[PDB]
């Protein structure tokens, strides 16, 4: 096959219309912010086939075999370097002066107008809260289905290590801290009585059903303990590839946000603030939760954390 | 106009053919092979854009007004950057094992298959030493190498008459190295002594290589050289009175030239180094401006440039 | 001279006390938040250096020898090459986890023990509105100096064409907005009440511009920053940027605004890191300057006018 | 603890003494030479400090309690992260023209710390910098450390799992049929260079030989381990050892891109390289993926130790 037409070239190389040029005089500067937008939708594409593929593992339940968590671990990696990129490919607009871009500002539409469809299909496919024929019915498509959230939230639920009658992680996680409260009471006063404070609401189930609807939370109850199971066991065999899956997602959003704050600093510069768009905010908020190394559960000869499924 | 019809998005976005979904069965890694050079290609038109319209400006004679400087410095830049971008882009190929590649190889063309165009188009239009009647036209059209030796020749201050700067370089070149011989031979018997008098040796041969315009015009019929020694006393007046207004932004563009030569070669061993990895296993020749980086390497001290009077073309512009 | 001994590495790779391994047990992550901090110091050094050296070149006059325009736009474009890979430096933290953190950070200092005084000299330096001893005496310079805004302010008073009695800038370009929008009202007048509404909305912004009152209001209210002679003398520049006398300075005020973005994106990244492991535009009117969009057509002509292209000393 | 106290910036900040101004006058632009080459060997002891923490791990016997391979991987990715800025931080001297560095030369080099790396990892000064050089030629490089540890990988066993000798039977009869099916110009001629590529190894002689003459670095054991994790790297227990094999490789280019730019960068103002040569080989042998042995899953491949 040859090159041109393998990668059929004969569309991508031959779709830029400069609007400045049909409308009158044409504005040499108006062919960059034309490829430049061209060159991000064709990232959205591909980050959008990582995450749709991704996506597919979880709901056709291929992630309980586990010789899938490479592969699922992966893509993931990708969907960050492709998303490293798209902040560096910033660099890029910056060579074109605001005062060069207002000579092609009239040939173009309203900030209305200039809307990406893939990166709203993009937010919704990952789970980021709350066009017109087949634009209308693919992005109606993206908030029916499961999200990358609800799904990773299916799986954090099915975490070994959780159920009461088998290891009971919560009980003793919950003992534990009872137990290591006491005895370092056992000796200031005022940081121990805010410390007991914090660390004693990881166990208050109806103050985190009460943090969910207000749109604090996103993960289940259930999800939340699967995730701090990983978290605190991400050294048993069992949970160094999951723990790297999480680590992921997390990275992907502050990604994901990085390149939103850029956007916004571009439209602002060009034509003269968002803090709770983490769909992982559990996860960030996970890692926060200062408990003493020493009151970890300790493993006992429990097969789980070094047998693996299919 | 809507953000999907201004940037003709239903040819971009729909101009993926994964050949073994096409010949059998899909291979998911294949898609971002085709994603990558396809966004390699859209980066390659904006560079040619960029390119071009500077190679115009030289060849419509819009140049000699210089205030077109800041346009062809600024777009010249722009090249740069982009092709920054391009050599970081091949982080997202380093996504892809070895071993995945191999699962959709064998519904690909030959290494003969898969070649550019646009980047053949490009390294001609820089100068490098339907399809193919647009080939043509990029080898038989005047490089930007060509434009620039042309536009280094009417470099102000040339003139013997007038500056004469290549005899007052060579006056104070000779005069300067004597007084350093002088300087050695004053230096008693050591053994820093006999290394400083063979270093002086070469150095001498060197500096005053500069003046023999026999070799240069040697040196350009054997692939060597590049620009005319016209074009090479002109790119050196640029190089010593850069901070005379005059020739401050044409200084920024033979940095740019060099720039951009770096990178062209960073992109080609990146290339290299990816094809050596999905199929298994710094040239000098391939520089354009070699010239330019050459003339920063002669190394002559800052006290023995000729100095300039301020009743002189260095603040006036045209 | 010996690499090791040029470069001082007796002190440099001999300055890393981990807290925690002196305080009780070593955790291992602890090393790469003294060196990847230690790292960003020497940057800030090395920003503080040529920001400094550029001030000087401002307060001691040498910028009016034009002959200086290569070396201080040189220098800031130096300092927004930096700042672009302090920005990418916050990759190494992000190879740290926060639970690892969590391990050493009973051995640190509160966030009050934790702040950066060369980042605090350089933003002081640059412009923008826990020690003490040397620290605080070298920190009250850095307030009580010139700021790289006054120094800039002040030479864009200077600017070719802003005089009234030889150019008028200011008075060619009033008049020539007001007798564009006459022709373009009148165009207007022959529905066509969304062109009619745009046109009153145009014509707000434009003649805004001269409104020296209004400017001098929004000053007060920490809005704007550079005066009405050096707002003047700036949108003089972005103009006339083809002219040869105004193609350098032009790259200065880019790099001006360039520097304050990686800045603000370094503030950003920053603050994130904090977020993550424990749970200011100085230059806003060469931005707004920007954001005018008056017609190319209506710019003042330049006819033989000598300062355009004729340089100083 | 004062931030300035517990960097210890009273060292750091205190370190820069420009030659030029010491023996004359002042050259402005020295002071990024200094910071550029101090900001690098900051990022050598830190590369130093995770290289000797895994060389530990791997000499302390360590590596065979399986939980501390994700400590391994980590480290390793983070050089990997660490190398990546070192390349990028040559943007820096880009800004220093050759003809302003001609100004500071007359008073004016090779990196101990890098050079030590270089021995760490595995590339084949007088007084205590002569004793720590000698120090890192004498102990064990990661290179010898990953090499052991590859020749105890488990399904290589001839009495167990047997991998190669299932690989070389399914090699010898895929080309029988493969050369069948061509018999039926081009594909015959690339049949029989395909066929040399694939059998030689096999050839543990070959091998041996061409260690000797410094163009192989692994043991043969360690070669064969190699490419057992490269085949059955989905399942579970060789998921972290191939993003392990991936970053020894993912480092040794980028160890390689630093030496080039380095170099360019000389030039400016004036194969044999790679350790895990192995690594990038056994990825370039094209086996197709259905001639990998079968795994019956009543085997090692889901069980850790
Ligand atoms: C077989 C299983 N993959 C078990 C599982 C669920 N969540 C997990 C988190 C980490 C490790 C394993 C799991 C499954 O239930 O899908
Ligand atoms: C008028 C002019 N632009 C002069 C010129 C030519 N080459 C130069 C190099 C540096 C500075 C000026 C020139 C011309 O002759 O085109
Ligand atoms: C001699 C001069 N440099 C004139 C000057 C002032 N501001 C400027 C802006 C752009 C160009 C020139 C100027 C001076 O007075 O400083
Ligand atoms: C128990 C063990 N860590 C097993 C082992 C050795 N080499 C390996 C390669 C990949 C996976 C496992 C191994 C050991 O014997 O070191």
């Amino acid at each position: 096959l040859i090159y041109g037409n393998y990668l059929h070239l004969e569309k991508v190389l031959n779709a830029q219309e400069l609007q400045s040029e049909t409308k009158g005089n044409k504005i040499h500067d108006e062919h960059l912010f034309i490829i430049t937008h061209q060159a991000y939708e064709l990232w959205f594409k591909q980050i959008l086939w990582e995450l749709d593929s991704v996506r597919e593992i979880f709901q056709n339940g291929h992630v309980r075999d586990e010789r899938n968590m490479l592969k699922v671990v992966s893509r993931m990696h990708r969907v960050s370097v492709i998303l490293k990129l798209l902040v560096q490919q910033f660099s890029i607009l910056e060579t074109m002066t605001a005062l060069d871009f207002n000579d092609f500002r009239e040939y173009l539409s309203p900030a209305s107008g200039f809307q990406s469809l893939q990166f709203r299909l993009l937010e919704n496919k990952i789970g980021v809260l709350q066009f017109k024929g087949e634009e209308n019915e693919l992005l109606l498509k993206s908030e029916q289905e499961k999200t990358l959230l609800e799904l990773v939230e299916a799986w954090l639920e099915r975490t070994p290590g959780l159920e009461p009658h088998g290891f009971n992680f919560w009980g003793k996680l919950e003992k534990n801290i009872t137990r290591g409260l006491e005895e370092e009471f056992i000796r200031q006063v005022a940081e121990f009585q805010k410390q007991k404070e914090v660390l004693l609401s990881l166990f208050d189930e109806k103050r985190h059903e009460h943090l969910l609807s207000k749109g604090e939370r996103r993960l289940s109850y259930r999800a939340l303990q699967g995730a701090l199971m990983i978290y605190f066991y991400r050294e048993e065999p069992r949970f160094q590839v999951p723990f790297q899956l999480l680590t992921s997602l997390m990275d992907i959003d502050s990604l994901m946000t990085k390149w939103r704050y850029n956007h916004v600093c571009m439209v602002h510069r060009m034509l003269g603030v968002s803090d709770r768009y983490k769909v992982f905010v559990d996860l960030f908020n996970l890692s926060t939760y200062l408990i003493p190394r020493h009151w970890i559960p300790k493993m006992n000869p429990t097969i789980h954390k070094f047998l693996e499924h299919h």
